[PDB]
């Protein structure tokens, strides 16, 4: 359309103030994705979302939704509920699984994108929060990290307040040790219901320059545990 048609030989993209606003955030069309097109796409505020059959499509929307940890909403029900948690959370033990539980749920997570998230995984950048009943894998989430700055991905549920477990316990893991933001990209009533809000795509990217450029500590993503029942 009026999109710019991405190169299959280098990872640039054009400027995210420059996206169509409709749809909304609309920017890029096409490339590939390798994980140093997509490590820049993320840096620079851009994400990959298409359907099925569909070119990839680079998007970075106005305003952009986004969870201040610190303001993660949790019901009194689930403050009850985690007291006498039944679940073991950890991280980046079973990526694969996770995307695998998201993608089963998460229509526009196909083999090519499983691919490429595991592929980001395996380089260190991409990350899974998994919940477990015993030993059985029950709900968890993923993202990519941008140093304080932590973009969502998807998250799924097989038992009750599973992908809600992840979350609050992510979030108390990551702001205790210096993490700043959580990237929503689109708002939806299930996480505003979490306490997600809107903020100018201006104030987003400000936030990113900066925040990308921040560390959590060295081992904060190393494979461990973060609760036990």
């Amino acid at each position: 359309m009026r999109l710019v048609q991405l190169s299959r030989h280098s990872i640039a993209f054009p400027s995210p103030e420059g996206a169509l606003r409709e749809p909304n955030g609309l920017l890029a069309l096409g490339g590939d994705l390798s994980p140093a097109r997509l490590l820049m796409a993320y840096q620079r505020g851009i994400f990959p979302w298409f359907s099925p059959g569909d070119p990839i499509l680079w998007w970075s929307p106005d305003p952009r939704a986004v969870l201040w940890p610190e303001s993660l909403h949790i019901s009194r029900s689930m403050k009850r509920f985690h007291k006498r948690s039944p679940y073991r959370v950890t991280m980046n033990y079973a990526f694969g699984q996770v995307i695998e539980g998201c993608a089963s749920d998460g229509t526009w997570i196909t083999r090519g994108v499983v691919e490429a998230y595991h592929r980001l995984h395996e380089l260190g950048h991409a990350h899974s929060i998994e919940v477990w009943r015993e030993d059985e894998l029950v709900g968890g989430m993923y993202g990519v990290a941008q140093g304080t700055l932590f973009c969502g991905e998807s998250m799924f549920s097989r038992m009750e307040n599973a992908s809600k477990t992840a979350l609050l316990v992510f979030c108390e893991e990551f702001i205790g040790h210096g993490g700043k933001l959580i990237d929503c990209q689109v708002l939806n009533d299930h996480t505003a219901s979490l306490g997600a809000c809107e903020i100018p795509r201006r104030d987003y990217l400000n936030y990113l320059n900066q925040m990308r450029l921040g560390r959590l500590p060295n081992n904060f993503w190393v494979p461990r545990c973060l609760f036990s029942p």
